[PDB]
C-alpha cells in the first residue's frame, strides 16, 4: 500500500507514525532513533506528554547523521488545553518547536476542544475536582492556529478529539482561512467511529486513529476488554500469518486513516512497521468493524462538565 495520504493543505502525510504518549523519557530517544532507522517517517508528539525534548534529541541526531532529510519527516504535535488563549498559542508552539529541535511542525493540532485556565498545572482543578475552564472558544483558538501557518511555524493545522458538531463549528467558522487538515481521534475495533469518520472524510479532513491497540499501558487500565488478546482478532492475524498488533494497525490503514501505534520496544517498533505487505479482505474489515462496543481509552471524568467536553 501507498505510504502517504494527501492532505487538504497539499502536503502528504505518512499513514503510519510512532506514538509517544507514555514513552518514558529515558527510552523514547532510542525508540524514535530505532523507528527512523526501520522506516518510520512520522512521529506523533505533544507538549503534555512531557517528553518532547527527548523525542527531539532523536530527530536531531537522525537529521545530523543524514539518515533522513527534514523534508522526509512528518512531525506532529499538539497545543495543550491550558494554552487556548490568543496570547499563549504562539509561545506554546514555539516551546514545542524548541524542544523538538525543529523550525517548523508538519502538523499542529488543538489537542482537545476544551480550554482550561492557564498556569503551570496541565489540569487546573477547583476544590471539588472539576477542571477550571477558560472562556476562550474553539473558533478563537482556531484563528490562533491559522496565524501559526501564516508565520511559518507549522505547515498544517488540525484538531483532535473534536466531535461531529465541533468539526462542523470549525468548518462553518465566519471568515475561516484554513480548514483543519486532520482530526485525530481514538479508533480501534471496540470504538470503530463510523459516524465521525464518514463526516470528517466527506469534508476532506483526514482522520488519524489513536490508541489503535487499545492503549494497554493506559494508566487507568483495569484487569477491561483487550484487543490484543481478543481471540477473534488473533484468529484473523493467524490466518494472515501476522501478529494481532499488525492486524490492528493494518485495519485503520484500509479505512483511509492514518494510524499512530506507540511502542518503546525495539522489536515491536519494527513489527508494527511491517504492515505494507498484506491485505485484510473486505470480510475481515467488516468483521473487525463488527466488534464495536463504543469503548474509549481516553475519557476523563474531571473534564465532563466543561462546556466543550466532546463525549457523551
Ligand atoms: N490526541 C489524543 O488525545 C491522543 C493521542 N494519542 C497518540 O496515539 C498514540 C498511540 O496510542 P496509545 O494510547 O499510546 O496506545 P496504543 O494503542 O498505541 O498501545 C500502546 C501499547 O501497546 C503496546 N504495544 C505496541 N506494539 C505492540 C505489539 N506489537 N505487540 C504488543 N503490544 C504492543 C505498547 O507496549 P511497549 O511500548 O511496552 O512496547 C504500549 O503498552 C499515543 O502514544 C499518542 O501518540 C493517544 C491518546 C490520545
Ligand atoms: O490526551 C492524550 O493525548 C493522552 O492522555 C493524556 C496524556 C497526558 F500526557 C496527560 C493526560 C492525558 C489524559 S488524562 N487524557 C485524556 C483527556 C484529557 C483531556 C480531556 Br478535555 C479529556 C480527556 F479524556
Amino acid at each position: 500500500m501507498a505510504s502517504r495520504i494527501l492532505l487538504n493543505n497539499g502536503a502528504k502525510m505518512p499513514i503510519l507514525g510512532l506514538g509517544t504518549w507514555k514513552s518514558p523519557p529515558g527510552q523514547v530517544t532510542e525508540a524514535v532513533k530505532v523507528a527512523i532507522d526501520v522506516g518510520y517517517r512520522h512521529i506523533d508528539c505533544a507538549h503534555v506528554y512531557q517528553n518532547e525534548n527527548e523525542v527531539g534529541v532523536a530527530i536531531q541526531e537522525k537529521l545530523r547523521e543524514q539518515v533522513v532529510k527534514r523534508e522526509e519527516l512528518f512531525i506532529v504535535s499538539k497545543l495543550w488545553c491550558t494554552y487556548h488563549e490568543k496570547g499563549l498559542v504562539k509561545g506554546a508552539c514555539q516551546k514545542t518547536l524548541s524542544d523538538l529541535k525543529l523550525d517548523y511542525l508538519d502538523l499542529y493540532l488543538i489537542h482537545w476542544p476544551t480550554g482550561f485556565k492557564p498556569g503551570k498545572e496541565f489540569f487546573p482543578l477547583d476544590e471539588s475536582g472539576n477542571v477550571v475552564p477558560s472562556d476562550t472558544n474553539i473558533l478563537d483558538t482556531w484563528a490562533a492556529m491559522e496565524e501559526l501557518v501564516d508565520e511559518g511555524l507549522v505547515k498544517a493545522i488540525g484538531i483532535s478529539n473534536f466531535n461531529h458538531l465541533q468539526v462542523e463549528m470549525i468548518l462553518n467558522k465566519p471568515g475561516l482561512k484554513y480548514k483543519p487538515a486532520v482530526n485525530q481521534i481514538e479508533c480501534h475495533p471496540y470504538l470503530t467511529q463510523e459516524k465521525l469518520i464518514q463526516y470528517c472524510q466527506s469534508k476532506g479532513i483526514v482522520v488519524t486513529a489513536y490508541s489503535p491497540l487499545g492503549s494497554p499501558d493506559r494508566p487507568w487500565a483495569k484487569p477491561d476488554p483487550s484487543l490484543l488478546e481478543d481471540p477473534r482478532i488473533k484468529a484473523i492475524a493467524a490466518k494472515h500469518n501476522k501478529t494481532t498488533a499488525q492486524v490492528l494497525i493494518r485495519f485503520p490503514m484500509q479505512r483511509n486513516l492514518v494510524v499512530i501505534p506507540k511502542s518503546v520496544t525495539p522489536e515491536r517498533i519494527a513489527e508494527n512497521f511491517k504492515v505494507f505487505d498484506f491485505e485484510l479482505s473486505s470480510q475481515d474489515m467488516t468483521t473487525l468493524l463488527s466488534y464495536n462496543r463504543n469503548w474509549r481509552v481516553c475519557a476523563l471524568l474531571s473534564c465532563t462538565s466543561h462546556k466543550d467536553y466532546p463525549f457523551h
